[PDB]
DNA sequence: TGGGGAAGGGGCCC
DNA sequence: GGGGCCCCTTCCCC
């Protein structure tokens, strides 16, 4: 547990307070070496490079198909059995990605 | 009404 | 012991 300085806010890992400072500044100091495009956090950039790669690494375990990220995965197995897994409590709808049940409970206002 | 992309925080392990 | 590498979330916009 540490606390930001900048923002007094308490961020959770010992390693990660100096990303979290990152995002106050806007620098992006890693850079793609092909694309050369600058991404804040590291992780951004190895996806970026996976992108340029072309690998898959996430494998169905239903029908084998190969997607290069997780959310592609899981949009594959929302299309398998988990098409539209989110339900409005008030009013009775079905969503398919957990942001648009945030649009609905703000946009809506069914409550 | 749906999806791609991006921006953040957290857990695990070294 | 700062950090890679994975996970998760909501937001912006077409
Ligand atoms: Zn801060
Ligand atoms: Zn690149
Ligand atoms: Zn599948
Ligand atoms: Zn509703």
């Amino acid at each position: 547990f540490q606390k930001c300085p900048i923002c007094e806010k308490v961020i959770q890992g010992a390693g990660k307070l100096p990303r979290h400072i990152r995002t106050h500044t806007g620098e992006k100091p890693y850079e793609c070496n092909i694309c050369k495009v600058r991404f804040t956090r590291q992780d951004k950039l190895k996806v970026h490079m996976r992108k340029h790669t072309g690998e898959k690494p996430y494998l169905c375990q239903q029908c084998g198909a190969a997607f290069a990220h997780n959310y592609d995965l899981k949009n594959h197995m929302r299309v398998h059995t988990g098409l539209r897994p989110y339900q409005c409590d008030s009013c009775c709808k079905t969503f398919v990605r957990s942001d648009h049940l945030h649009r609905h409970l703000k946009k809506d206002g069914c409550n």
